[PDB]
């Protein structure tokens, strides 16, 4: 088996798409193996560029096709090259921009914690013909500053395993294990924008909703509650335009439904305080002691729901 | 006729587009047939990569072109390879990302139930020259968890038939049947997001609409009803931005029109209760017993409309 | 001149873009002509695939380039093939996905009636070297059901004409007529969604606008009219987001302006009924008999504008 | 120097992008020059198609590369051909779809007046080796009707000049002038949609804003003014979604700010009329004679700002 | 080492994408080095076009591959050419359209100040085989007028350095320094649109918010404050649709939160002025002297926050 040493340079990770669960990684890949000795011009190593590589492969040079398992489509390969040494050492360096995929969980949306996975595997050669020796990952370009949307936490985590394919038992007996490289990069979201523009004014709106029981009349309370309901609907749409599409409810979504429930509970208490009459003229004040109890009860419900 | 055995691996199904009725499938395809015996280097099977295949076809190798019937455009073929055995067995493995199409019914939108169809057919050879032996479909990567937008229900369903083309009777008599493979994958939508963010607050708004007959005056009722109408219009737009474009009304759309009808019926009852006067000063209370009857009548109408 | 017989199969028509006046057609094209006799392997006809065709053209095979006149850009040609008969008959079958263009009129938007045109012409050969014999169009896949956005009315309409180009008189005297094939497919829009979600609640809002003259006071009337004006602006935006961009006003647009005019006329009548005072205290009731006349006058104006 | 005669056929101009200042032109280009005499099959001129041209250039045929100077990227070249005459006359016809760029001024947005420029230049040959003889432009397909978004005013305007490049003085002395063709097409926007849907209801809203001084009380005036402010904000967003993104304020934008200023001036006059009290109880009517003066003053300010 | 002289012509810089931190540069690149003398046809220099260059490289011509380090993907190379002199001087001219990337800071959004960076480096040759002699940058096409979105301040700034790669110490000892060219272009945003459409009406809305303490009653104050809160939410959404997506709060965002805080502080002062009662009937005027103090305090807070 040929021992291939891979090195992956990550230049930038961006373009996270929550609906399709993809992201875009840009960088280089450097594979290195040892073949037969050869005589190059002089003694210095020989360099083959982008179109010239196909000319050398047609003449019988062995260059394996390394596949990204979780890429969507095909990577946009830029420049690529081969460096052939007279010793017999071959180095294949290429640049990619792919759209990779993973199992991404956005259920805690502003306070999220994802990891970005690249999986690499030979397209055709099992580990009796090509096994990966070692893998170094250089993520020195991606940073941790407040400008960046995602905080990359620590260096990348690497792994080399042997994936077994059970459909090859009919045609390739005893040789169906393929050598796979996995690269994981942990990342934490920047929650500052979503905490200052979305979480806080919704809390202010919900807190200002509770001050309709200071109104003296009853029709004033209902008209004010319906104005607050329109405010909560407008805020729900204001958040739901500027946020990533998801098939489940995030934290912000949980708070919008809490706002709707607060408005409807306020309307129900106003009606029940109005309806407590002997025949239609007897006023009420005992139920309206919830100017300091209903906000606390709703806050306790929310604190239970957070835990 | 040459017997070709196909195997389709489905990696992910995503990107469902309701207006154009498309979806995107990513995966592999493995065709396998038996030709003439040959002498390879050694006795081990020979492998041909991506660009090298065109070199072997020019020298006379028979590789059929398998077409996806319902693909839109042309698939984005990534890596592809041929494995040639000295026995005479040929295996063609290729990776695709296509945008397929089907007859999709979204008339029950959140509680939907679709099926994803892939149809495969030789581009040029009828079943007197190429017929499909058997087909295995491996959908082991696509899952059922709550993160996933679509719940894939059970294994895929396969079929091999003979499609007859009547336009070939002029030039190819008695040979116009083509062998076609059909693959169906049933899927159910994740209705949790649409049931918590769209169905429930609309029900709360419509339920809170009925509490305008507790208001004492008449001008208060009209101003409150118009505020509720603006709330329903804002909610209609809030849903209709965040939802898939369709040429027909879904469930959520049916509920928005029910909300408009509830507002207009409330306005009509307020006017008819106001207008019941002898000359302009006689008040009314008999018609305003619909504080507990009109909500029940509207709920009965909605329950009839669901069934 | 060589007689070429074309057959066009339409698979689906979709993706209508109103601003750029384009649409997307997917399907096949089958051209068939007769050349010189040849000796094929055996007596059976020979098949040439996608890349192999370029090899046969370099050796001197005559394959004309058929151009779509109204395509925008270049079609995304998928698989293509040549079938060469020993008789001398040649059949060229290819698959396309193009973005075609036409002169489209959306001035009656929900109740629209368009036709989709494909124009085909040889790129280089005038009718003294290549004329189109006959053309069959098979639109059997596109349907009429309620799921489909567009109702295709009847079979396609075909035509073969001779287009004359006057700029070729300087370099090609007496030979400047080119043979052109035109294919027209009539289609009617699905108006159900736009009639239930856009036309009807706007009518309900405009009808509920007229019930502000039942209010007793004057400040109540002005505040209520301004609330209705905000409702009409919100509805105008709700429609104008979910509709195709156009450089002219459609029916729905005509109704939005009718709603604005109804609100402004209501405000003008409220002011003129208020202003009819001797010095500032004399009330009015004679002008306020338009609770049953102004709606009828506006409906008559709208009925005149429809006709 | 070789004299090349160009003819440009414009098929359609569409897809104007205001932010990037681009537009899309589709059409043909026909260059024609005279070379060496040759012997073709027979005496009739010979035709070379799309892929065959590269075969003739490798054998030594001189085909210059004509570049569009202001194209963004590279044009989507469709079919192309060469017609070789035995006289020695060569005609190169090709079809393009490019995304061209210009210095576009949208500061008078609905009543705009732009011109579309195509600049053509040889990529490599200066005017001592290739100079453009004459240029005809055929814009017969683009029209003036009310369906069209842009009204093309008159025939195209053409020009042939000699552009001098000062960076070539180091390596190519006395030969750095290149022959450039410029084509200008004047166009006027269709202002009907923007005048009926955007200019007029904003004028109605601003005119209805002035009728808050007919209200008797003071709190009614403030609540009504704030409702009008919300109406103007909603209208500002309704226009600003459905309009082209620009880095400066257009006419419609000028009118939105005029509406905001009218609302704020109305609020200031209501406050100043309220505040004119001896101690807090003295009413006012002298300042409230601006029910017929403040609208006229604002209209005079707007008429000054238009001029 | 071969001395290569680069010249970069910038045609336009556009398409700035704030989320992915990219921009698009269009222009030319002219590299020039000196090789071996050769015999061309005649004595005039020879020109090689777009497809012909690959033919000359296969025969052994040395053309280095110059890479853009910060490009995303691969540039859309249009026309390219080689000019070969009999002296031995080689000139490689090519046209690119790339999507470059940089570390962009939009934290002061309308009053921004960015710089656009292009980095150029040989793909394979270290500075013992290829070092960059000098670099001229011609930005004569990009301007400073008010039509342009970005004001380019002064000429471009150039630099030539030696980047050292530490991963090459294992296979290429003592030769791992690569010659890199950096080009920086400073640019200032056009703040006029954002200052007239976004900053000023928000200031008018916030200033008009302070005039709710002129209202006499208490329920009027609360209803008016909630109407103002809905106005601020609608304005927040109106700005946040028409602005670039960012992971942090800009100036406009800071002002929206200031508006929310002003509304909530106004509500708190109205409640605290209402609540100052002995048992529920004692009115208040001492706290309501903040009709001229609370606006000044909020303005002082904002002026502190600006500094
Ligand atoms: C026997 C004594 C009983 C106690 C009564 C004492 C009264 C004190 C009551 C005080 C009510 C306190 C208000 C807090 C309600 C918040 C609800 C909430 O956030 O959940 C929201 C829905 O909430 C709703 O649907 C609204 C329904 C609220 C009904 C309560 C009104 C009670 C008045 C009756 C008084 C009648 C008086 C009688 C006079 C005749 C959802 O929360 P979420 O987690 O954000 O959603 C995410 C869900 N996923 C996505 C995770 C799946
Ligand atoms: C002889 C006795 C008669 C009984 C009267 C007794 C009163 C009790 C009345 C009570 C009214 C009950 C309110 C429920 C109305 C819901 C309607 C609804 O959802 O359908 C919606 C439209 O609805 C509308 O268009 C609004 C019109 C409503 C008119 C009713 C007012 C009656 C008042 C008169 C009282 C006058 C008093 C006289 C005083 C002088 C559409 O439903 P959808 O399915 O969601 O749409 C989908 C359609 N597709 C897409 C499937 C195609
Ligand atoms: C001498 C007797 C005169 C009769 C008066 C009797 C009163 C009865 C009056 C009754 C008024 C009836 C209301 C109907 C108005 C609808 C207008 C409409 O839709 O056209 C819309 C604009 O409409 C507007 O611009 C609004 C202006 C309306 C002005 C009328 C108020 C009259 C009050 C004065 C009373 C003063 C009382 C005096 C007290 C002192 C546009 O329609 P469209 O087709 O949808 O637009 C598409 C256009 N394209 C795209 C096709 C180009
Ligand atoms: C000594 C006598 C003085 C005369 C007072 C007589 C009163 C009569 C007053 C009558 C006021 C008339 C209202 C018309 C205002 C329109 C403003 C406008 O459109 O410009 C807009 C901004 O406008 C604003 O910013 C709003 C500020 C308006 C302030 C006026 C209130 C005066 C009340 C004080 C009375 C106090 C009474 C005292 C009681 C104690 C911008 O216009 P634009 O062109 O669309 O913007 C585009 C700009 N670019 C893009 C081109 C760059
Ligand atoms: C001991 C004496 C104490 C003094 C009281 C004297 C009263 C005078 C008070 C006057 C209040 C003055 C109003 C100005 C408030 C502006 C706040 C602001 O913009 O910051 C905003 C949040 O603001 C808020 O969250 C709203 C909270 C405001 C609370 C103040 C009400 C005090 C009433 C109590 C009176 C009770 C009376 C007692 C009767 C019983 C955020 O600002 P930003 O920079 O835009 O955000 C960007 C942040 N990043 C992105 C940079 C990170």
């Amino acid at each position: 088996p040929v021992d291939v040493s891979v090195s992956i340079f990550i230049n930038k990770i961006y373009g996270v798409n929550t609906l399709e669960q993809t992201y875009k990684v840009d960088g280089y890949i450097v594979a290195q193996w040892t073949g037969k000795p050869r005589k190059t011009p002089g003694d210095k190593p020989l360099i083959v560029e982008n179109t010239q590589i196909e000319r050398w492969i047609n003449n019988g040079l062995w260059v394996p096709a390394l596949e990204f398992i979780n890429v969507v489509g095909s990577p946009d390969t830029g420049n690529k090259r081969l460096m052939l040494f007279p010793d017999g050492r071959v180095i294949y360096n290429a640049r990619f921009l792919g759209s990779f995929s993973n199992d991404m969980d956005f259920r805690l949306f502003p306070f999220d914690r994802q990891q970005f996975v690249l999986e690499l595997e030979p397209f055709s050669y099992n580990n009796q013909q090509l096994r990966f020796s070692d893998i170094q990952v250089y993520t020195e370009n991606i940073d941790n500053e407040e400008i960046d949307e995602w905080w990359i936490r620590g260096k990348a985590s690497t792994h080399i395993s042997d994936i077994r394919y059970d459909h090859l038992s009919s045609v390739q007996p005893n040789q169906n294990e393929f050598s796979r490289i996995t690269v994981r990069i942990d990342a934490v979201r920047n929650p500052s924008y979503y905490l200052w523009s979305f979480i806080l004014p919704l809390g202010l709106i919900i807190a200002a909703s509770w001050s309709v029981f200071w109104l003296e009349s009853f029709s004033e309370r209902l008209q004010t509650s319906f104005t607050l309901m329109l405010t909560v609907v407008a805020y729900a749409f204001y958040t739901s335009n500027i946020l990533p599409r998801l098939p489940y409810t995030t934290v912000i979504d949980q708070m919008i439904i809490a706002g709707y429930g607060s408005i409807f509970a306020a309307i129900l208490l106003i009606i029940f305080a109005h309806h407590r009459q002997a025949n239609g003229v007897e006023d009420d004040l005992l139920i309206q002691r919830c100017r300091l109890a209903f906000p606390l009860g709703f806050l306790a419900i929310g604190c239970v729901l957070v835990i």
